[PDB]
């Protein structure tokens, strides 16, 4: 309807309606030699009067009402938009600054040819982390840290010179040690199945709790490590059902003076998590049916390191599956309604109960 006109003529605007018969348009409107950040309130869409335009003049938003700004008596939204852009009214040296930072025991600083970009790395106590900026922009290129962090935004607003940038970054690193430290133990003492290749960026970890039962740890806010912590039990219906109670209790009894790993051991009454060990002897014995490969894709490991973990309650149904290879089945089954309303579906193979706890492997 209106996002139509917004799509063809204004790709940088987002028209959000309200059930309150109103309409808010935010986004960017542009002319050939200028653009503005914009927020337009329209109390009476499609009538313009009573309009409330917020244009970012610099640091703050400037407000335009009918008193502020004068429209035409006949204009519609379109008219108002393609008209709007015309009606609205020591410095130190960076190369020196690089040389200033070049030598240091706390990080190696690398300069690209033509010095178009620089890269900090091998940070002390965070040797895995790195930061790349454009020169002399100081525009954020690549970097470690979960992608959900608004580092770019932080830099532009809070970092004036190269040194200020470096430090803002090392600041977050310190802020992030609890997040990182916490995954330290889980990575070394648990058998982490996904992410296949673990990186400074991943806010997640999936590992086995016991035979047939996986536990997926996920940390929404890397700065609010435990506040944003979240556990999900994945496995056969009854195991899931059973363990879900343990989980609740475990959280209620959370020992704040213990990290997540040890707190999980506490939670599930284990002195250690299941993990491959030389003491398992040589496998061979058992020779799990040669087919551990999905069973739909006929692949074992996907381009993203996904692995066949899905399995019905029926011990006798040899047959596993990548969650994504079954993504629709999981959504066409439990569409909307929560998984306690829908615990399972039918094993498309033996018909057995198939826990919908696996849908948890989706999305991410
Ligand atoms: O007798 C089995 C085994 O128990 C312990 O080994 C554990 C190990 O501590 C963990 O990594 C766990 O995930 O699996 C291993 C095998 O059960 C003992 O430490 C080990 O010496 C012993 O053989
Ligand atoms: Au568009
Ligand atoms: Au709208
Ligand atoms: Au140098
Ligand atoms: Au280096
Ligand atoms: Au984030
Ligand atoms: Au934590
Ligand atoms: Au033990
Ligand atoms: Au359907
Ligand atoms: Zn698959
Ligand atoms: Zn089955």
């Amino acid at each position: 309807d209106v996002e139509r006109l917004l799509c063809q003529k204004y790709p940088g605007l987002a028209a959000e309606l309200q059930p309150s018969g109103a309409c808010i348009i935010r986004g960017v409107l542009g002319s050939e030699d200028t653009w503005r950040r914009l927020k337009l309130y329209l109390p009476h869409h499609p009538a313009l009067h009573g309009f409330q335009l917020y244009v970012q003049e610099s640091l703050e938003y400037k407000l335009y009402t009918s008193a502020n700004l004068k429209l035409q008596d006949d204009w519609l939204l379109e008219d108002f938009l393609d008209h709007l852009p015309k009606i609205l009214p020591r410095e130190g040296n960076i190369y020196y600054d690089i040389l200033a930072l070049y030598k240091s025991n706390e990080y190696c600083l690398q300069v690209d040819e033509a010095c178009s970009m620089i890269r900090f790395s091998e940070f002390t106590d965070f040797e895995q982390h790195y930061l790349e900026l454009k020169i002399p922009s100081l525009l954020l290129l690549d970097h470690s840290l979960p992608d959900c962090v608004s580092l770019g935004e932080m830099l532009t607003k809070s970092a004036g010179n190269l040194e200020e940038a470096l430090n803002l970054f090392r600041k977050l690193l310190e802020d992030l040690r609890p997040f990182y430290d916490n995954f330290m133990d889980i990575d070394e003492l648990c058998h982490v199945l996904q992410p296949s290749p673990i990186s400074s960026k991943h806010k997640t970890r999936l590992f086995p709790l016991k035979d047939r039962v996986y536990l997926k740890l996920t940390i929404a806010d890397p700065f609010a490590c435990i506040a944003s912590m979240s556990l999900k039990i994945i496995g056969p219906t009854e195991e899931v059902a059973r363990l879900r109670h343990v989980l609740s209790d475990g959280l209620s009894n959370w020992d704040s003076e213990m990290n997540i790993h040890k707190n999980l051991l506490r939670m599930f009454d284990l002195c250690y998590f299941p993990m491959p060990d030389w003491s398992d002897g040589p496998k061979l014995d058992e020779e799990d049916n040669e087919e551990l490969r999905c069973n739909i894709c006929f692949a074992y490991r996907l381009d993203g390191g996904e692995v066949p973990l899905v399995s019905c309650d029926n011990a006798k149904c040899v047959l596993k599956c990548h969650a994504v290879c079954l993504e629709e089945w999981f959504k066409t089954l439990m569409d909307g309604k929560t998984f306690l309303e829908v615990s399972f579906g039918q094993c498309p193979f033996c018909k057995a109960k198939l826990s919908t706890s696996f849908a948890a492997l989706l999305n991410d």
